[PDB]
């Protein structure tokens, strides 16, 4: 059973973030988009520039992936991403997470016809 | 089974929002905080303000609530908070919010001994 007063902080109270500063985003999104079902993805970039931008890349600088694979490519322009890496003290099923904004290159590896990016490499 | 192209839009597309404006604020924060279990709560506000400074309204401008109670009291300083609201095409499971920030007085109804906020009534 819960209390009227913690029935009002877990509905109205988010001390410390906000829709145009959400530290918390990286802890949501993972939520959101299906990324701690049965344990924690480690880690995870999430990109906001438009899909046709991003699908574009596989047309761009041609480049080997951090295992040696050569179906990667590098964007020719940074952009406006966000980096979700666990935290230190994240232990599953609460799966926390740093959230961090940049403005960088993204490497994917891009398959199928047309080519299109179906894993996410690294970001410099 | 999903696709790895789909799979790469699921775990990294989001264009148009990012931690510092993020209008899907509403949508992810219902869910985390259990407000979309069972059916999609109409409206909740959320308050980006030190727990403190929420419990001190407790000791302001006592006012009369909006059903008529009279355990309300608005805050003298206006909070910046977040209105959460259903939107049209919302229809459970698959609840869809508004995301609005403002910055206004809050009322709330206080009880309890000692007194402290049990309700969120309205902003001003
Ligand atoms: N800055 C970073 C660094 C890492 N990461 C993430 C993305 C990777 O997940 P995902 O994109 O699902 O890719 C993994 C899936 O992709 C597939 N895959 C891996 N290498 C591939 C390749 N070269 N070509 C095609 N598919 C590949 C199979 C695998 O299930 C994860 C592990 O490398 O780390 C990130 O988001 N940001
Ligand atoms: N702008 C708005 C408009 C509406 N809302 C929300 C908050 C309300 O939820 P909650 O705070 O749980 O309040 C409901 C609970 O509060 C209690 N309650 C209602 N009035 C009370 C009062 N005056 N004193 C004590 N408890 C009261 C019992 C009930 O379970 C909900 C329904 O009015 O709408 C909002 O967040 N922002």
């Amino acid at each position: 059973k819960e209390s009227a007063a913690a029935k009002f902080e877990r509905q109205h109270m988010d001390s410390g973030n906000s829709p145009s500063s959400s530290s918390n985003y990286c802890n949501l999104m993972m939520c959101c988009r299906k990324m701690t079902q049965g344990k924690c993805k480690p880690v995870n970039t999430f990109v906001h520039e438009s899909l046709a931008d991003v699908k574009a890349v596989c047309s761009q600088k041609k480049v080997t992936c951090k295992n040696g694979q050569t179906n990667c490519y590098q964007s020719k322009s940074t952009m406006r991403i966000t980096d979700c890496r666990e935290t230190g003290s994240s232990k599953y099923p609460n799966c926390a997470y740093k959230t961090t904004q940049v403005e960088k290159h993204i490497i994917v590896a891009c398959g199928g016809k047309p080519s299109v990016p179906v894993h996410f490499d690294a970001s410099v």
